[PDB]
């Protein structure tokens, strides 16, 4: 049975960190829902790429649960994720059901805002470290991808393929991840 | 004065190969126009990411010329590029004015279709090699990025950062490219 991913897309998201995981997960046969935080309307990303979500977050929530909830980064997108009561509820539920949560660059700082996964090892974008580490609630890692159980984090646009393939491996296994990787022409 | 890039976006384009160059070029201070081949409406990419173009190709053409014309890949997107009389004219004009043309994965096969850049060294996605090489009009390279003068080619989603940074270097220079690269957290 196909695994399912919820990608939460907010204004100011890093569009590479949104599209690379969506695309790679779809390549892996994951059913991905790109859900707009603000509603069904197009989303203006950090570098002005405009992406049309598959559904509003409100609607996508009623179609869960999901095998992974994915938080792209970009500072302004991550702040919108961090400010959202809807995101808080989705992440709390996901953590309560022992489901994977994956966040990249500034995205992990929404985990802090929502009090998710304290006591985990995490990475972030280097520039987001101090924000993430306020209070000492996580242990910091400089690995390009960090996975501490059900909290999977990564650093930036240039780690997005590694992030996405780590999600694929966690859901669908190593062999699927390797099969998906080869046609991408990664170094 | 800011350099300008035209990114031609067709149905079935590889969305990573579209978004990574747009984003990286904008990071470099390039004025990028995402132009929809079919018009102004949203474009459904190969892995179902839906991108809203900045303008129709028809409108974007009247705002040229551009310092680079960029052709994303994806087989179906590249075929739509290859079938377009509008793309033929834009590429012919660009070649005639000695402007850069950049194409990735299947994208270079639109250069073949439009008879652009014959006698150049090129790369493509490995699966697109035989199509590109029909007739022997180019010399094939397995470099991740190939640049033979004003024809700049690359291989796949996993070479898109290298492709984009090569465009940045060609337009804005090595130092800008290095400055843009560092915050991306590339390996
Ligand atoms: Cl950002
Ligand atoms: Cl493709």
């Amino acid at each position: 049975a196909s695994k399912r991913a919820l990608v939460i897309l907010a204004k100011g998201a890093e569009e590479m960190e949104t599209v690379i995981p969506v695309d790679v997960m779809r390549r892996a046969g994951i059913k991905v829902t790109v859900a707009g935080l603000a509603g069904k309307d197009p989303v203006q990303c950090s570098r002005d790429v405009v992406i049309c979500p598959d559904a509003s977050l409100e609607d996508a929530k009623k179609e869960g649960p999901y095998d992974v909830v994915v938080l792209p980064g970009g500072n302004l997108g991550a702040q919108n994720l961090s400010e959202s009561a809807a995101v808080k509820e989705i992440l709390k539920e996901q953590e309560n059901r022992k489901g994977l949560i994956a966040a990249i660059s500034a995205g992990p700082t929404a985990l802090l805002a929502h009090e998710i996964g304290f006591g985990s090892k995490v990475t972030t974008h280097p520039l987001a470290k101090d924000k993430m580490m306020n209070g000492g609630h996580y242990t910091y890692s400089e690995n390009r991808v960090e996975k501490d159980g059900l909290i999977l984090t990564s650093r930036g646009p240039g780690t997005s393929f590694e992030f996405a393939l780590a999600i694929v491996e966690a859901l669908n296994g190593k062999e699927v991840a390797a099969q998906v990787k080869a046609p991408l022409v990664l170094k």
